[PDB]
């Protein structure tokens, strides 16, 4: 009966709101106050949500979706039929939860020590070294040490993790965990579509790579940089070489056109974490989008506590599944990078608020990439030299062609450099999950892809027992990553569309959509759909067409592509890494 299915969905919604809200609370209380007691309560709520998922998922599977007429009810019931880890038998579920906790803990407590010296945590100690050191051996100590202490220590857990997460996927009707993850996009052509996008960005990435490689050759010396080979992976300013903007000082196109030190400016002018989030809130409401509720300001953790609590510091945004309580947890630091992260996280909060009236089963983004993109779209406008000057964080940089190319290079060092990294992570994981990479070659296959996609090599030859993927957070925390590749493509599509809605003309990279109500209306209509419709509908609401496309990103960076090609040609660069077998001699 249509009526029995409707009743079921209503009962699922009521009970899920209660159970998910209790789990969100317990998880928040652990994350903002790590103790034995909060771990204990969290463990109990984890089991309560499993029992709820098992109960309602079992019921949902008794419905023949084929016989359901109402498409919304059909959609919800089909989704509740996927129990995820709660499909595992009791022993395997306990084992899986424990392996996940052990991997996450191992990663979070790993430190790198000098003998009879200080021990450095990843954040901020080791990331600061990677960002600021310009000494090959000091960078190497941090890069190798982090892999030695975090990566190698995850390896013992990962094969059993793969076995259990695949078993859960098969018990929910998928062939492996990678299949299950890809299904979140509801797009049978996903793999080919993503490959096509990656290929469209190759001219830009290869030209950026070759230009940066030449700059590294200048600084680190001819004996350590092969101008026809891959770049050593510890020289890009970031522990994973996923974004390169911390080496802007080594690659600036026009050193004669200097830029203000934005961190020093923010500190001198008394910026605080709360001010950073108020600025993000203001951008959202300038578009006519929703302000965060008063409760957000009361309950959020917007900087590291000084009351003796120990906390999880990573930036994060939290839906408590009651339509009222939304929070950010971030150990915010006062700099421009974290101002952008604040906008990223506030985009997650905005999406939570926009879809709060849907059934909790449809309270997700159109696809996971959409959820990641919203905040970054606003941050693109924030990052314009125009807007940064209005915050008193830059001197006037408009007009000047040199400042213009310098700005596009700054943007490309993050946005373009990240495209191959964000593609790589789940290309590797999909092949682990489908069994075509075994524990015998986890690491070799990781580096084959680091080479193939990013054009990087490890500065020190890897050895047996190395497990460098484990040194990247999302691997031991089992967080899918292709969402970030999707996000970095489509956020430029959204920027282009909103800039057009706002009446912007001229180069896309000069657009600042601040206070555009037309831009806000486009985003709001799409966000309010949550996960109720196939994501091409939200794509069309924003952009006027239904596809993912790299064209907007290419248009944004067109002046840099032209500059890079001219620069690389006059130095005779050989794009790519035909000497792909090269690795450092010392
Ligand atoms: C197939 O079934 C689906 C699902 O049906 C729903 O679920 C099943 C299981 C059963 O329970 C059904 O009884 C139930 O309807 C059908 O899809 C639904 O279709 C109805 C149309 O009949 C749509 O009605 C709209 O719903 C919105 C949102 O409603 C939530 O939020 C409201 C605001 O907080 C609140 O009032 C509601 O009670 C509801 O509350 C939330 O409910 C969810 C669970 O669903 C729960 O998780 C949340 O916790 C809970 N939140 C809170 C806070 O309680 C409602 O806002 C709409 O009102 C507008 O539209 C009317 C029609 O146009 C109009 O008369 C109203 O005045 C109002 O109009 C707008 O007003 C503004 C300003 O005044 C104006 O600017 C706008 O232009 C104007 N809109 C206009 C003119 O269009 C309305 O009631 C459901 O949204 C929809 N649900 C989903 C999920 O899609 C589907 O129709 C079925 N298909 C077929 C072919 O039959
Ligand atoms: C805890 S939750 O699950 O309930 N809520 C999720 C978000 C809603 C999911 C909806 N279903 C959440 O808070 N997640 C945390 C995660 C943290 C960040 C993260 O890891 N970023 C990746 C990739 C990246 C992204 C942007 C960028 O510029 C550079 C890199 C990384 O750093 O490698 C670190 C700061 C930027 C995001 C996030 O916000 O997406
Ligand atoms: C951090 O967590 C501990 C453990 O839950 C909290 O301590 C509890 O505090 C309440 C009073 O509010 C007592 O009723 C419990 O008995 C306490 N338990 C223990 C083990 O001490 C503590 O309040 C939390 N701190 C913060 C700042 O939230
Ligand atoms: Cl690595
Ligand atoms: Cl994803
Ligand atoms: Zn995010």
């Amino acid at each position: 009966d249509e009526a029995e299915a409707s009743k079921f969905v209503e009962e699922y919604d009521r009970t899920s709101q209660v159970v998910w809200n209790e789990y969100a609370g317990a998880n928040w209380n652990y994350n903002t106050n790590i103790t034995t007691e909060t771990s204990k309560i969290l463990l109990q709520k984890n089991m309560q949500i499993a029992q709820h998922t098992l109960k309602y998922g079992t019921q949902a599977r008794k419905f023949d979706v084929n016989q359901l007429q109402n498409t919304t009810i059909k959609r919800i019931i089909k989704k509740v039929q996927d129990l995820e880890r709660a499909a595992l038998p009791a022993q395997e579920l306990e084992e899986y939860n424990k392996i996940l906790l052990d991997m996450e803990t191992t990663y979070s407590v790993a430190t790198v020590c000098h003998p009879q010296g200080s021990c450095l945590q990843l954040e901020p100690d080791l990331t600061n070294v990677m960002a600021t050191s310009r000494k090959y051996e000091d960078l190497l100590w941090a890069w190798e040490g982090w892999r030695d202490k975090a990566g190698r220590a995850i390896l013992q857990f990962y094969p059993k993790y793969v076995e259990l997460i695949n078993q859960a996927a098969r018990l929910n009707g998928y062939v492996d965990a990678g299949d299950s993850w890809r299904s979140m996009y509801e797009t049978p052509s996903l793999e080919q579509d993503l490959e096509r996008l990656f290929q469209e960005l190759q001219p830009l990435y290869l030209n950026l790579h070759a230009y940066v490689r030449r700059a590294l050759h200048r600084h680190y010396g001819a004996q350590h940089i092969n101008l026809e080979g891959p770049i050593p992976a510890h020289l890009l300013g970031n522990m994973w070489a996923q974004t390169w903007s911390n080496i802007y000082d080594l690659v600036v196109p026009f050193p004669s056109a200097p830029s203000m030190d934005t961190t020093e400016a923010m500190l001198k002018q008394g910026w605080t974490p709360r001010r950073m989030f108020k600025e993000a809130d203001d951008f959202f409401t300038s578009l006519g989008l929703l302000p965060v509720p008063p409760e957000f300001w009361q309950k959020s953790m917007l900087e590291k506590p000084t009351d003796g609590r120990e906390v999880v510091c990573h930036a994060s945004a939290w839906d408590f599944y009651n339509g009222k309580d939304f929070r950010i947890k971030q150990c915010t630091t006062v700099n421009l990078e974290d101002l952008v992260v604040a906008h990223h996280e506030m985009g997650h909060i905005q999406y939570f608020m926009q879809y709060k009236d849907l059934p909790v089963a449809l309270r997700e983004g159109a696809n996971p990439g959409f959820h990641e993109a919203i905040g970054d779209v606003l941050a693109l406008s924030v990052s314009t030299p125009k807007h940064l000057h209005s915050l008193n964080l830059l001197s006037s940089e408009g007009g000047s062609d040199e400042h213009d190319i310098n700005f596009l290079m700054k943007m490309a060092l993050d946005k373009i450099a990240f495209i191959p990294f964000s593609y790589l992570v789940d290309q590797w994981r999909w092949r682990v999950f489908d069994g075509s990479i075994t524990k015998e070659n986890y690491n070799q296959e990781w580096w084959s892809l680091r080479l193939k996609y990013q054009g990087l090599c490890p500065p020190v030859p890897r050895t047996q027992g190395d497990f460098d993927p484990g040194a990247k957070f999302h691997i031991p925390s089992s967080v899918p990553y292709i969402r970030y590749f999707v996000s970095f493509i489509i956020q430029f599509q959204f920027h282009e569309a909103l800039c057009q809605a706002a009446g912007h003309t001229g180069p896309l990279h000069k657009c600042d959509i601040y206070q555009s109500k037309e831009a806000g209306q486009r985003l709001a209509t799409a966000m309010k759909l949550g996960f109720s419709r196939p994501w091409p509908e939200a794509m069309q609401l924003i952009t006027g067409q239904p596809q993912m496309s790299a064209s907007a990103m290419l248009s944004y960076f067109k002046p840099l592509l032209d500059w890079l090609r001219t620069e690389n040609e006059l130095h005779g660069e050989k794009l790519g890494w035909p000497q792909y077998n090269w690795t450092p001699n010392s």
